[PDB]
């Protein structure tokens, strides 16, 4: 009774935590924009007017003819940008003009968020040890709620990034304490099931985010809505690494497990946080991510049970990488196929997360098990921090970030073939 109720509450918390993580692709979606031109803001056709007021692009994002030319002089967006509000009424990109010259700020915002996750885990470890895990979890709920509300009403971009950093600082503690509490009260034999249940809670959070963002098209309102439930969550909440590396034989397993954690984190947080490239419809992609993760993670658990631990992880990582590579390979015209491939890739990445979480426990003796799992978690968080950054390589071509996202998991899975069991 108590175990199931606690599991349900923590599943709800994880759903909302996934919402916090994945909100960025909605609250930071880049709308179609253009320099604010006077002649565009003898009237003629809007298409013709825009043709004589904005140079053509591969509709140029950030240029405008100095004087309306009827038919070099192109100049930057001196007066600002005009954002298309057909989908989103407001966004951080539209609010702070994170386009073109300052385009790197959005992926940099996502990197700051993930660095906040890393720092929050690092601090909450010793804090959760020093103070009760339940107390730290309650304080993390409170911090998540307040940081989300503040970042919703952030006046300037540095303030928004700072409060996203503190929000991540809090979510790291939330995740740490939720996982620890689930582990403590669950029988050692039932650990794979509990891990799968938590991952399924995250999958449900994907669709929850999709629905909330669909309803609330204002980034301020979206952030505030996703942050409010943590107020209620707070209300009703009431063997060192040196030795691990020293051992000679362990080095192979340690390196490969850490590489797998890093590959999962990098690929997921570099792809999951930018679904605009993956598919045309962000809401549909967000929904399908969870809709496929559910069966994907269930099948991952089934294969893990019957097909084995190592081959299941290898298959999941290879599937993710190959699907991402195909997505960047198949023609951009075939949008449906690319969206399906991206959904399959994210499902495989989630399955790989389940597999590695349930596998790294077995790979190492009980004395070093906690240290190995912690090292894997830290590597995953570092890869997450590096995830959004590689999207900056898209300036040369949008295919390069996806090529990196695909070749990382493929190589990690191939390396996963050397694991013992
Ligand atoms: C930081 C991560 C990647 S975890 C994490 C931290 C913060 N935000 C989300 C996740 C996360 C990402 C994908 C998941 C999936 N699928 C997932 C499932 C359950 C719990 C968290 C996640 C790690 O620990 O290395």
């Amino acid at each position: 009774r108590f175990q199931v109720l606690q599991t349900m509450a923590l599943m709800v918390s994880i759903m909302w935590l996934c919402t916090q993580s994945m909100l960025e692709n909605f609250s930071a979606a880049v709308p179609s924009h253009r320099c604010w031109a006077p002649l565009l803001d003898g009237s003629l056709s809007p298409e013709a007017l825009l043709a004589i007021s904005i140079p053509p692009g591969p509709p140029h994002q950030c240029r405008r003819f100095r004087q309306p030319q009827w038919q070099a002089d192109t100049e930057p967006c001196v007066d600002g940008w005009v954002y298309d509000r057909s989908i989103f009424t407001s966004t951080i990109v539209a609010k702070w003009n994170l386009v073109c010259d300052s385009h790197a700020l959005k992926p940099m915002a996502q990197s700051i968020y993930l660095a906040g996750i890393l720092v929050g885990a690092a601090v909450c470890g010793p804090a959760s040890d020093r103070f009760g895990r339940r107390l730290v979890l309650t304080w993390s709920y409170l911090q998540m709620a307040v940081s989300g509300t503040a970042a919703a009403f952030a006046p300037t971009f540095p303030v928004y990034c700072l409060f996203r950093f503190l929000l991540a600082f809090a979510v790291a503690g939330v995740m740490m304490n939720t996982g620890t509490l689930l582990m403590e009260w669950t029988s050692a034999r039932a650990r794979p099931l509990v891990m799968t249940l938590n991952s399924l809670g995250f999958s449900f959070g994907h669709g929850l985010t999709a629905a909330v963002a669909y309803g609330v098209r204002d980034w301020t309102l979206l952030q505030l809505a996703v942050s409010v439930p943590f107020f209620l969550c707070f209300l009703y909440s009431w063997a060192s690494l040196g030795t691990l590396l020293r051992t000679p034989g362990l080095r192979l397993r340690t390196c490969i497990s850490t590489l797998c954690w890093f590959a999962f984190g990098f690929t997921f947080f570099g792809l999951a946080l930018d679904l605009q490239a993956l598919g045309s419809n962000i809401f549909l992609l967000q929904v399908l991510i969870g809709v496929v993760d559910i069966p994907a993670k269930m099948g991952a658990l089934l294969l893990l049970s019957r097909l084995g631990r190592r081959p299941t992880l290898a298959a999941s990582l290879l599937l993710a990488g190959l699907c991402i590579l195909a997505n960047t390979l198949v023609p951009h015209e075939m949008g449906a196929l690319r969206s399906a491939l991206a959904v399959l890739g994210l499902g495989g990445v989630g399955a790989a997360f389940t597999c590695i979480t349930i596998y790294s426990s077995e790979l190492f003796p009980t004395v070093l098990r906690m240290t190995a799992v912690g090292l894997g978690q830290m590597a995953a968080r570092g890869g997450a921090i590096l995830g959004p950054l590689v999207r900056l390589l898209g300036v040369h071509g949008p295919w390069l970030p996806l090529l990196v996202y695909g070749t990382v998991p493929v190589l990690s899975g191939l390396a996963a073939l050397l694991l013992p069991e």
